[PDB]
Order: C-alpha cells, then structure tokens, then sequence
C-alpha cells in the first residue's frame, strides 16, 4: 500500500499465511467453519508474537554477555494501549501482514479493533512510561520497565443519563498473548512483623509473606532488532497461607488483592493501606531482581556503575530505604558506604506541584506495615538534617521545612523530601516546571544541593503517535524527505522548505480531511452520533480536573451558543466541540463537570436555529486507542490549564505532530512548543505565571469579572436558573458556587482573553491555505518533542550511558 | 524398548524432536542454555498436545454431522491424575517420544514426574468418573464429562510429628497445557431472587448473576482416533458486579469463590451454602449447553432420544428441577410433558448406604438460594406421593417414609428421593450393594417401581491401571496372548493356560520383584526411608474412614510385633506394612488413626529385636500418581471394610490386575472378584452381611471380645497405658473408648478370623511357586473389572446407545 509500512515480499506473505493457519488450528483449536473475528485476531497476534521471540532471546543474551549498565524504570503505571500494530510497525511487518490477511479474506484493520488496551495507567504519567520504553529500546539501552500486573486497569467509562458510570476493565478475560508468565522466577515480599536488635544488627522478623510472580512483555525497538523487557509483578499467596480448611483457602484472596486493581486517581493522593502495599510490593520484588542480576554479572562499590534506578514520581520511593535495608541488614555494608551507593544509583522525576497530589504517608501506617523502613527513614532524616544545620547554622525554620518528617495532629513522611535526599538527580518535566521546583516547593533543597536539579522536557514516541495513528501524514512527509525522520524527528525541520509548495499544502489538507471523515464515520457506527465533517474540530481530551479548566471551554461553548441565538442569521465558522476524559470515581466536582458538558450538548445539539453550525459531543471512554483516532482528526487542540499548574502535558505534543493548531496558556511544555514554532504560529492567551502570582497577592475576587462582563453574567444566570437542567433547576449550584467563591484556578480571569483568542482561530480557519501553512510550521518544528530526544538526555545527563541506533543481527 | 509402547519410526522421531525444539523456543521462550527439567516437561507436553488437536476437532465435527445420542456425565469430581503418559499410550506415541527425548539427552521418565496431578476429586467416586471418561472414548460414545474447574483440588498431605497437616494444592501455578479456555462460550447462572406469578406463569426475578466460563480438556480413546471433551466450569463475576469503587472491584472475589476449592469429604455430607452453590452452578451451566446443542442438531418429544444425563450420586441432583424449570417456565411445556421428558433423560447412580453421606438440604437454604427450584420440588413431591397413595391406599407411614420432604426441627429435602422420583434408572455399583438398596434404604421405592432398579458393577480402565503403571506386566502378557486384551480385558482368561508354565511363572514373579525394587528406591530417594525388598509388601491405600477399618489392620500389626517380642528367635515371614490415605480435615477420629499408625511405626521400626522382619510405613500424600507406583509393587491388598459398608471399591480391582493377592471381607465388589477367581484363590475372612445383622439384633458388646481374647486385651492395655505414646500416655484414649463402647463397625468382631487368615497368607508366601500360581489365577480372571465392560452395560441398559471399537480416520 504505502511505503512507510514496509515490503510485502512473496516469501514473507506465504510464510505469514502458513503460520496464521497453524495457530488457528493448533493454538486456538478452531476450524475455519466456526472461527470468529476474535479468533482471527488471536491467530494474527500469535503469528506476529513469533517474530519477536528470536530477537527477544538474542537481546537478553547480548546484555548477559556484554554486561552494560542496566537502567531500571520503576513505575506504578504503564499505559501501553494495544500492541499488535505497534509490533508490526517496529518489525517492518505491517504491509506483509496486511497482504497476508487480505489473501485469507480478512481485513486487518477490523482485526486490530478487537484487541483490548492494556490500560495500566491513568493518563500522562502512565503514558510517558510507555513512550519511554519504546524510546529506550529504539536507542539500544539495556533498559527494564518494572511495575504491577493489575488484573483490572483503568475503569471503562459509560455515560448514563449524562453521568459517568464506572465498569471494571476486565482486560485479561480473553487472555493476553503478549505476556509470558515466569512462575519459576517468583520472589517473596515481606509485610508487618517487628524489628529485633542483635549483636549482628537489626533483624526484621515475624513477617507475613506475599509472593511476587513476574510476567514479561516484549518491548521492540524501531527496526533495530532490539527487544527489551517490561516485567510486571502479580501477587500470589504462599501455599501454607493460613494453613477451618475451606475458609483458609478462600482467604488467599486477601494477599492476591495487592495486584487486583489500579488506583484511578490522576494527580491526587489517597493514603490507603492497600496503595502502600502496592508501592512496597513493586519495590521489594524489583530490587531483588536487580541485586540478583548484579551478582551474576560481593563488591557493591561498582553497583552504581552497573545499575540506574529511575523513580517515576514518589510512588516507588520506598526503593531508597529498601536498598539501604538490603545493603545494611543483609549484605552488612556500613551505613555511609550503603548511602553513597544508594544516592549514586537513584534518580527522581517529579510530575506536579499541586499539594494534594504529594504523597505524605502517616507514620502509624508505616510503623505497622514496614517497621524497619520507618527506622531507616528516621536515620536518613537525622543525618540529612545534620547536613542542613552545618550549611545554614541557626536556621531553625529551614530544619522544620526540609524535614522528611512532618509534624501535626498526624505525623507524616514527605516522600518527595525522601526522594530528593536519596537521589543524585531530581528533574522536572518541562523548563517552566523545573524552574518552578527550584523557586518554590523545593527551593530549600536547591539551595543545599543545586547540582541535583535538572530539567528533562517530556516527549512522545513518533512511532505510535505518527506512523501508527496517522499513516497518511507519515507517507506524504516520507515522499518529500524520506523515512529517517521516524527515528530522528528533528529532520521534520526540512518541511519548512515546503511551506509555499502548493502540492504539499493540498496534500496536508487532504490528509486532515480524510482523517476527519474517518473519525466522523467511527462516531456514527459505534455511537450513532452524526457530525459535520466540514466544521472545525475543536478538541479537549485529557482527564477531568479543575486545573485543566474544561469549565473554561464550557463557558466559551455557551458564549458561542448565546451569540448565535442573539444573531441567528449572521455567519459563523461551524465547530464540532469535542470534550473527553475520565473523572476519578471519588471526585465530585469532576463528575459534575461531565454532567454539565452533556447538559450543554442536550440544549445546543437539538436547537433548530443552531443547525449544523455548533455541535457539542462528549467522547466516552477516552483511552489510548481512542486518542489514536481523535488526535489525527483534530483541527484545534485545547491546552488551557491555569499558568503554573500543568507540569508539562504530552497530549499537546501529540496534537502538534498530527496537524492541529494549539490554543493554550503559557503553561508546561506549551511554552517550549511556542518557542520552537514561533509565537506567531500559536494561539497563546491568558495570564502568565507572574500574572497569577500578582492576583494571588491582592486576592482573587470572581465577582469583579461577573460585574464587568455582561456575556459572562448571562452564562452564570443561565446555569443558576436551570436553563441547562429544566427538571432540576439547582443541579449546577455547586459549580456556580465554586466559580463565584472558591475557584483555585481563576476561570473567570482568563475568560475575556480566551474568547477573543477563539475569535482569531475562527478568522484563520476561514482561510484554508493560511491555516494549512501555519499547520506546516507546527509539524515542521515538532522534532524537539520526540521521546527519543528526552531519553537521550536522561541517558547522557542522569544515567551515564550512551544511546545507539546500531542494529543487532536478526 | 517394549512392544506394547508402539513403534519409534525414523520420520516420527525426527518430527517429534523438531516440534519439541520449536515449542522450547516459541512457546516457552527459553534457550537450551537456561532451560530446566520443568521447561523440558512443558515442551514435551505441548508437542504431544499438538497430536490431539486434529483428532479432537474431527471428532466433534463428526458428532455435529452424524448427530448421535449424546451422553452427559455430570459429576462434582473428576480425579484425573497426570495426562502426559496416558495421552502417549492412547496415541501410540510412547516409544517414539522416549526415543526422541533420549536423542535430545533427556530422560522421559524424569520429565513425567514434573507434571502435577489434576486432583479434582477425593477418592473412588472421582476416580470412577475419570476411568469412565477413558472407557466412553475407547468405546466411541458421543460423551461429555461436565464438572467444575477447582482452582485448588484435594489438599496436599504433609505428616508433621506424626500428624496430618493440609497444604493447598495450587495445581495451576505453572499452567495447565491440556486445557483450552473458551471464554467465548461463557453462560449466566442465577442465584437468590424471588418468584412472581403472572398470567403467563412463574418468573424468577431479581437474581444475582455469576458467569460460568468453560475450559475444555481432550479425552483420547485407546488407538481409535476418538477424542472426547471434558468441560469444566470456572466462576467469573459480571463486569457491572457491585458497579466505593476499589471495594466493589475487590468484592468480585465473592462470586469467583464458587469454583475456588474442592470440598474434601469422602463419603460424608456437609450442608454448607457454598457447596450448594457449586452444585447448582455445574447443573445450570451444563443444562444450557445441553439445550443449545439439542436445538442446533421446538419439539422436546425427541429430547430423550438425543440426550442422556447421568447423575454421579446426588451431587448434581438439581438437574432434575432445573430441567423442569427450563421446560415449563422458559419453553412453556405443560408439566406432564416436561416430567415425561425429564424422567426419560435422567438416571442416578448411588455410591453409599452410610446415612451420614446422604444429602439432605435444609429447606431454608433452598428457599433463599433457589426459590423457584424449591417450588418445583414441592410439586414433584405432591404428584409423586399421589402415585404412592393410589398404589398403597391407607399406608400413611409409607407416605412419610417416601416423601422428598423430611419433617423435624429443621425440614430438609432428601436428594436421593428426588433422584429416584425423577430418573428412569437407579443403579448401585456392585451386586451386593444393588441388592442392599432394594432390601433396605430404597425398599419402598423398589416396591413402587421395580423396573427402575439396576446394578452396574464398577470397573477400572486397563490403560492407566495396567499398561501405563505396569508396562513390564503388560509386556509379558502381550508376549503370550498379543495386544488385543488392552481393549478387551476378558482375553486375560487365556492366561489360565499358562498356570503350569515354568517360564510364565518366573516372568510374573520377576516383574513383581522389579516393581518392588523400583518402589523401594523411590521411597529412599524422596522420603529417605529404607525398606527390605524381599519382604511381603502388605498394602492398604484408600481414604481414612472408620468403615474401611485401617484400625483392624493396626491391631494385626501390633499382634505381629507382640508375637515377635514374645518369641524373638522364631522365624516369621518378613513384612513391610504400608498404609496410606488422606483424612478429611474436620474428621477427628480419622486424624487420630493416622497418628496411631505413625506411632506404631516409631516403636516397631526402631526395635533392634524386630530387625528387618517387620516395618510399618505411612505413605504420605496418597493420590493417583502414587497409586500408579505402589499398586504394581504390592503383594497383599487389604480390603477389610465391615460387610455391607463398601458399596464397591475400585482399589481392590487395581490390585487384582497388578498381581497382588487379596485379603478381604465379603463386601462390595470383593464378592464378585472372589466369584471370578474362585474362593480358593482369595483370602476371605470375617462376618458376612447376614452375620453383621444378627449381631445388631442382639447388640454389639465389644467387652465380650476383650474378655475372651488375651492377645486383644494386651493390645488395648498397651494403647491405654501409653506404650505407643510415652510422653502423652492418654493420647489414644478416644480410640480406645470408641473401640470399647461406640464402634459402629465392629472391629473386634472380625479380629480373630483376620489374624488367622493373615497366618494363611504368610504360609503361602513361604512357597513362591504356589503364591505366583495363585497370582496368575487372579490376573487371568480380572477381565470383568474393566470399566469398558461397565460402560458397555450403562450404554445398552440405561442410555440406549451401542458401543463401537471402530476407528475414526486419523
Ligand atoms: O499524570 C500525572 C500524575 C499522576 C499520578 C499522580 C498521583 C497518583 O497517585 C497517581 C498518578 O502527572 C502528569 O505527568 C505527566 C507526565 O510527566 C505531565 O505531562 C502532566 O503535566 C502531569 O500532570
Ligand atoms: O467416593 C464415594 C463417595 C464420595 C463422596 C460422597 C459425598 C461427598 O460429599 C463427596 C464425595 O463413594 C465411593 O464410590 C466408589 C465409586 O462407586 C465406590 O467404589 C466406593 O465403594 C464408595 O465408597
Ligand atoms: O547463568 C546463566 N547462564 C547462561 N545464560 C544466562 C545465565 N543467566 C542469564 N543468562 C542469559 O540471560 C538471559 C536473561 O536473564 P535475566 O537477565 O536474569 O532475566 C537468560 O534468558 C539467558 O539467555
Ligand atoms: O453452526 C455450526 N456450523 C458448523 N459447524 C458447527 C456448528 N456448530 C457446531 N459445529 C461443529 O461442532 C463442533 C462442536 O461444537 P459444540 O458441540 O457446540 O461444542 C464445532 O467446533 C464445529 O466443528
Ligand atoms: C497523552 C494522553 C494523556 C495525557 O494528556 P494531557 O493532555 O497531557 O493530560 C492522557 N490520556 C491518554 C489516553 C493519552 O494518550
Ligand atoms: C482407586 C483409588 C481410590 C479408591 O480406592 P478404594 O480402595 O476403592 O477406596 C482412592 N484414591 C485413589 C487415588 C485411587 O486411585
């Protein structure tokens, strides 16, 4: 079909068909007479999986023989999405499989849609981990992702009567052909117990044991024959567990609950015992694996030369005291030596400055669950504070501020402070965020140890986020500049030479139109919703949070509706406004916001005077596989967080790479995207961080904006009086009261500039040539936002390893 | 090697090696550098499994096309043991696989020992179901075994300080290569709710749903290319189940507990709610499958022409009211028609007359869990009792005796009475048992419907129980009479021609000696216990129950020990006395019996005057795979139940086929074994059923035997005074008190005749030629006890189908 999808050679196609039929018969135990599309999906998956194993075995053997420094990426979340297409892309098998299936009378795209997402994450942090695995493999790093195999990932979202309902994500129901269980490599993890002090030191005794059983999933690099491993741990009861008889067997479930379900909070901290168990479970099992591999390469001086441990936020922070526990209690290293090793091995990435997201564990929980770790944390704290006191003598308030132990009604351990003390590098995830860390929440720590603090601006993988999801765009680029850009995204800068090329302009606009048609068709088929494919597709997809200001978008939509009703016969640029994302089940306001969006839709979409000029659609069950569909279809990307709140964003980058223009605040990576593209090619509006600070100083009074802006007052009166909820007039009272009196995120303060900026978007959309020229200037300057660039920086500046695009032999 | 194991052709061996290597690489994702014996076992298993699938697909397609009457064998237990060797035997692959593995540098016997038993049963009833599946496939019947896929089978038994400890049987830890999950064929099962009566009849509403997910396991016939299915159901929560959020997901465990664990009672009734859920779960899922297959072959007149349902005891008895519920409530048949269909479809096998084993469910449990079924049971009862009243007018006590509903403090449903009312055939499992049913517990029912009552004497499969476990014996037989006997066991009668053949006599004795050496070696290797391989191997293996009288064996052992101590310099025939079996976890007396056996061992095995003349060994963790080892090594088979208590026995048959002589009472199938072999070739002793009855009439007084038998008094004084428990003198007080005052099984009444009979065993063992001639007379007359004979009788006399030894094309 298209060149970037590879060759469909006769011998390859013949072999794929043979192996497909072999798996249908022997693996699935089906005859073609009763096989369903799902059976055909599994036959194809097993066929493609076979192509990984030689490379996987050879890669891991290569690491054993060459003994490179090993990189361990520890995360509680890996938001992997679907694996089939990504595997074909990275092995150059897509066209061959397409031809093979076509010859068997099957449509490969239909088969691809059967696969469940591996939804083992909430949003950006989980998806970053997934992009990072892809980039580490593509850059030939000896890297391992370590996490938890959740039986249930992020819930499936259903909308019922305009409200979010949650359904369990039983993603393993039909099996997972990508993973390989390794029950032979099961390891013990200890909980509870008590500490005995002997002549030979501390002993942690009388513990309860849970077993950690690993499942390995292959992670292929882009056409370099490197296949790395993601190892996810599953909890199992020991066989003597509780061992009337029947009840003891049933009670095995209690241990096995550790790996049952992903906590569904994005950017929020819930201090539950089960979450702490999950965090220790991952850490304890992973560290045993790390030490085993090191010993099989007694001298731990070389440990940091052979091992790097990257902490994805504070969630695996217990790695720091666990490494200390192993080195001191089990290996009998002196404390100072063990600490030197630990600091040189560990590095910490921070993802948010919102205080409610920070992990502060009550001491009483740690005392009960992990009594030896608590002792170690207290010793770390005492030695760290002794350093602070020597550097800043007499500064008693600094000692209180920097302590790992927080005083109050309930004493807590600040896990971020632990991570900073115990890591040689601390990074934020975009330039503005990294600067905020040094100036605000971690200022004291930066003053003590400035060398620790780095920036590593986030990125996205151009394999999933261009080649896989938008083959039409990938092909028209490849036609002009070849294929090298797929693993060297800075080559997109070559496209600036084509900004005045009439053929390239029409082809870029053509690809977008095709994607919009395809998406419009998907919506009609799966959700029986009709949209106008000639309208501007205005898209905000991300988790529902007050800081992300879906509410600001809502105010704009109502503004547009009100303007139409006031002047029904005036031309306006038609829009389809699409908002999607999941709310955390316990987050009342986020659930109310979803209801408001659907309620706006109910009014706008059925008003005959509006016609097809404005449609408001809530995209149900936003997830990686839906992102792959909607992002290539978008014209306008909404990135409208209050300045200083979105650490980076990564959705923003996906939109830029796929030919959408951005309306956004100077927040997170938006700042760098605008810098790369030129501010003239971005729709920037609203308060800067400095402006937010100035408002906080004099005090935010929402009433002032209400009093001064008639169009805004109308909207608030409509919300309050029941215009969007005729049967329940007070339905949205909580939203109104929040906006008027308790709005941490200053929605009204950016309303006027946002609406004006949106007017400029509409004006440009009326000129398709100039819209498309601006799009080209965005795509062409997207290169910095490849996760390959991000990972190269982690490798050189934190881990001390050199990337490689060299191919292993097949 | 040996002829009965088949051919090792060059092309076959080459292909097996190729596929073994393919599975090691692609399926297991291992290189040979790090592969362990367990990896090699799995590679071999997958290789052998591949040879089943073509035959499995072709067999099931054949049934779809030809549409024979289908036989559904419903059991809560299938005691399958290991599958690898059995599969090779039935496919004629054993020698080829042996050669293939040998050429790869592997020992196939070593690999076989890695496989876990599928221990999804307790003992005889579960093992009968397994033998029956093998025989149904060998006889070309369109038969399906339906049961539950327990996550944990019968517990692993450990002996600690002489006491039984139970450990969970986590048999699925490393995976099960034999089964194929069929999540696509998942069906709903309903519980709780209430009944609404409408114009259109009864409706069962407001139910809780559990999903039944089937796993299919292939069941190969002996060299006929027939592969039938065992379908086992696993419980799954629906995805909206309970749907704070985390707890709702965790609570899915409650539904999934239905299939978690096998209830470990042999011959005993525990009326727990979870057991009732298991029973309904199997029935409801299975019946949906049955009806679906029937409809895809509205007219239910033909249903009994196309379907037979065999109830393995009363455990799946709810099939009767469930079939009625479906036909009346869902298909809208009139009651009388539905009842005609039900009776003609169902048949019931009874396995015990012990009252404590009979299922009598409290009405209150059924009312809550299964309210519609209870209504149906009451209607069945009323109509049945109307028939009784018409046949026996005025016989009011007969109405009370025959009722399905039992009166008392707690009203109960007698499930056996339900099964008799609702089945066209009721059978016992040996001639004496079937006669007992008609004369005692089911006398009233026999008087009403004599035509219903049949006998089907049990049997064992000669594939597992001769060819697989005792290839040496199978070969020496085959050398004389060829191989046809393996599927036509009556051909063993030809061996009577060889009873005076010196070569055959030495070869039979040689095979036994080899098996004894091998077993002695196994015991030393795995349990560091040494035994004298020239001693008489005296074996009692079966579940520990008072009715089986392991205690009578114990008294004999102590008698032998006491006789040695009294006359240390007198010659006696050396014995190794081996007793093994599991006790139900809640059965105190059975646990005490195990402790007594180990305590006797502690004394006897360390007394220097005894030397190697007497050893007492408790065989730990008795299970199908251990039976395969110990039975071929046995000289004497102990089958010593109180007359009238062991419905059949099947261990007895295994011993007879493998060249052990039997010491036993005239109980169960022992009666028929003696009839076949000649009473002169069996060591029969003790009370007959008629003698037990006479003692019950005047009253059993154990004191009389104590007063009259000095050797018995000595033993009781030894037990009471602490001779076998010096540190805890009163340890065995409960056993003594039971024997003296509350012994339902009359241990003392058979003591004198048992000891005298044992003296005759020893006398014969001193003459190896005459011992072996008697063995030949037993092996030669074993033919009746093939499960092929049993199944042919069920087929012709109950199910209305003709067996076939015709081969399907490969
Ligand atoms: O996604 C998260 C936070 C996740 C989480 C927190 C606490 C839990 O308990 C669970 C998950 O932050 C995001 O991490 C992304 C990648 O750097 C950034 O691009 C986003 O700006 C940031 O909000
Ligand atoms: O094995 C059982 C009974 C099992 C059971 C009962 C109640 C539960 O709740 C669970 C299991 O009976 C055995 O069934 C065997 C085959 O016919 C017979 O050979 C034995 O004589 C008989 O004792
Ligand atoms: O002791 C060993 N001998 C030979 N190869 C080994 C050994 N340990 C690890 N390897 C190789 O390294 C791979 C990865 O092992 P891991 O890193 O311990 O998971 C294995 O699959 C082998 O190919
Ligand atoms: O509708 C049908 N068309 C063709 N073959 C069928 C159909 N239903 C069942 N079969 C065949 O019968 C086999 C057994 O199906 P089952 O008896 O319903 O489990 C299937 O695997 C097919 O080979
Ligand atoms: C990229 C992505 C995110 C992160 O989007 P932001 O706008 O940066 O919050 C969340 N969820 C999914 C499914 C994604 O693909
Ligand atoms: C045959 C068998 C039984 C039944 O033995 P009986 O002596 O008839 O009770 C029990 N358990 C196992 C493992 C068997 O193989």
């Amino acid at each position: 079909q298209i060149s970037v999808r590879g060759l469909a050679g006769v011998e390859n196609v013949t072999e794929l068909k043979k192996n497909f039929n072999r798996h249908l018969h022997f693996t699935l135990v089906k005859d073609r007479n009763v096989a369903t599309p799902r059976d055909y999906y599994f036959a194809l998956a097993h066929t493609v999986r076979d192509h990984l194993v030689g490379r996987w075995i050879r890669t891991q053997q290569h690491y054993y023989e060459k003994d490179p420094k090993r990189i361990y990426y520890l995360s509680l979340e890996f938001y992997m999405g679907r694996t089939l297409q990504n595997t074909m892309v990275n092995l150059a098998l897509e066209n061959a499989c397409d031809e093979a299936t076509y010859q068997l009378g099957l449509d490969m795209e239909e088969l691809e849609e059967i696969e469940e997402d591996a939804g083992l994450g909430n949003g950006g942090l989980g998806r970053l981990a997934a992009c990072f695995l892809d980039s580490m493999a593509t850059l030939g790093l000896a890297a391992y992702g370590y996490g938890i195999r959740y039986e249930f990932g992020i819930f499936n979202q259903k909308i019922c009567g305009g409200w979010q309902m949650e359904e369990a994500d039983d993603w393993l129901r039909y099996g997972n052909p990508w993973e390989k269980a390794r029950p032979e490599f099961t390891l013990p993890v200890h909980f509870y117990g008590r500490v005995e002090h002997t002549s030979q030191g501390a002993k942690w005794v009388d513990t309860q044991v849970v077993l950690a059983m690993p499942y390995d999933t292959p992670v292929p690099g882009y056409r370099n024959n490197v296949v790395n491993t993601m190892r996810l741990w599953s909890a199992k009861a020991p066989n003597d567990f509780n061992l009337g008889y029947i009840q003891a067997v049933l009670d095995r479930n209690l241990a096995e609950n550790i790996s049952r379900v992903l906590y569904p909070n994005d950017n929020f901290f819930e201090g539950k015992e089960l979450r702490l168990k999950q965090e220790y479970f991952v850490v304890a099992a992973t560290l045993q694996d790390i030490i085993r591999r090191f010993k099989s390469s007694t001298n731990f001086d070389a440990f940091p030369d052979k091992v790097a441990i990257q902490l994805n936020d504070t969630h695996p922070s217990l790695a720091i005291p666990e490494l200390m526990r192993v080195l001191v209690d089990l290996e009998r290293l002196d404390w100072d030596k063990a600490w030197e090793v630990t600091v040189k091995t560990c590095a910490y990435t921070n993802h948010t400055v919102l205080p409610e997201a920070l992990e502060r564990w009550p001491v009483h929980l740690l005392e009960t669950l992990l009594p030896r770790h608590l002792q170690i944390i207290y010793e770390i704290n005492q030695r760290f504070l002794n350093r602070v006191a020597a550097a800043f003598p007499g500064d008693v308030d600094r000692l209180r501020r920097m302590s790992l132990v927080e005083e109050g009604a309930v004493k807590r351990i600040n896990m971020a402070h632990l991570c900073i003390a115990g890591s040689h590098a601390v990074n934020g995830v975009a330039r503005i965020h990294s600067e905020i860390l040094k100036k605000t929440i971690f200022k004291d720590f930066y003053e003590l140890e400035p060398h620790k603090f780095q920036n590593k601006t986030n990125g996205i993988t151009p394999r999933r986020w261009l080649v896989l999801c938008n083959p039409g765009l990938a092909e028209i680029i490849a036609e002009r500049i070849g294929e090298e850009y797929i693993s060297d995204l800075d080559q997109l800068r070559k496209l600036l030479s084509y900004v005045d090329d009439e053929a390239f302009i029409r082809d870029v606009a053509k690809v977008k139109q095709e994607n919009k048609l395809k998406f419009a068709a998907y919506l009609e088929r799966e959700y029986k919703v009709h949209i106008n494919p000639n309208s501007l597709f205005d898209v905000q997809v991300k988790r529902i949070h007050e800081y992300k200001r879906q509410l600001l978008n809502c105010l704009h939509v109502i503004t547009l509706y009100n303007r139409i009703k006031k002047e029904p016969n005036k031309f306006v640029v038609p829009r389809t406004v699409m908002i999607g994302g999941k709310a955390a089940p316990g987050y009342h306001m986020a659930k109310m916001i979803i209801k408001l969006i659907t309620a706006i839709g109910d009014v706008v979409n059925h008003d005959p005077v509006v016609g097809d000029r404005l449609r408001v659609i809530f995209l149900e069950n936003y997830r990686v596989s839906l992102a792959e569909k909607v992002i290539p279809a978008a014209d306008l990307s909404e990135q409208i967080s209050t300045a200083g709140t979105e650490a980076s964003g990564t959705g923003n980058m996906k939109f830029m790479l796929n030919g959408a223009l951005t309306i956004g605040t100077m927040d997170g990576a938006n700042v760098e995207m605008a810098e790369e593209a030129g501010e003239e090619n971005f729709f920037i509006f609203g308060m800067r961080v400095e402006d937010v600070d100035r408002l906080d100083q004099r005090g935010y009074n929402a009433q002032e904006y209400y009093d001064r802006i008639p169009e805004l007052r109308q909207i608030i009166e409509q919300l309050s009086s029941g215009f969007f909820s005729p049967k329940q007039p007070d339905l949205f009272k909580d939203i109104v009261n929040m906006l008027m009196h308790h709005d941490r995120f200053k929605v009204f303060a950016d309303y006027e500039e946002y609406v004006k900026c949106q007017e400029r978007v509409s004006a440009l959309y009326k000129n398709p040539r100039e819209w498309t020229r601006m799009v080209i200037r965005n795509i062409a300057t997207s290169g910095k936002f490849s996760s390959d660039r991000t990972i190269a920086q982690y490798a050189r500046e934190i881990w001390g390893v050199e990337p490689s695009r060299q191919r292993l032999p097949a």
